[PDB]
């Protein structure tokens, strides 16, 4: 089977918002704010409590900008990525126990500092269009397979 996950970006004309994150999965890389969804809550009101625990922050609307599906060899559930945008963001993003949070101009985007996929996908996000993909690793370094496509809904 597989199970749901959130990304948040906040996208701002000449800006991106990422967090460095600390500890756990992925720490080490810059990364969109998000996690796991509850049990009990929505898809996007987990992302919001995502990026409210992480940053600290807030938002009006949150948009449904792509889907990602991740296959890790030997893991059993795939993880189904439900990715989020938005512009205007409520508060200054602060520092948490897992994420860093950092500014970066559009085309100075770390991503030898990020997970491989994001190199892929990350453009479809930066041109507002909608997308799906699919990742395939072995480890957290090699992409082993993959499957992209820009999509009218999400
Ligand atoms: C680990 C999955 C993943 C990802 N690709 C990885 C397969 C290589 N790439 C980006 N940008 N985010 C990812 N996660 C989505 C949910 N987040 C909250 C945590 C991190």
């Amino acid at each position: 089977a597989s199970r749901l996950y959130t990304l948040v970006l906040v996208l701002q004309p000449q800006r991106v918002l990422l967090g460095m994150k600390k500890r756990g999965f992925g720490a080490g890389r810059w990364n969109g704010f998000g996690g796991k969804v509850q049990e009990g809550e929505t898809i996007e009101d987990g992302a919001r409590r995502e990026l409210q625990e992480e940053s600290g922050l807030t938002v009006d609307a949150l948009h449904k900008v792509g889907q990602i599906v991740f296959e890790f060899v030997g893991e059993p559930e795939l993880m189904d990525v439900h990715v989020f945008c938005t512009d205007s963001i409520q508060g200054t993003p602060v520092e948490s126990d897992e994420m860093r949070p950092c500014w970066f101009q559009l085309d100075q985007i770390p991503f030898k500092d990020m997970w491989p996929d994001d190199s892929y996908w990350f453009p479809l996000l930066l041109q507002k269009k909608k997308f799906h993909g699919y990742f395939k690793f072995q480890g957290q370094d090699t992409i082993l397979d993959y499957t992209l496509r820009e999509v009218d809904t999400v």
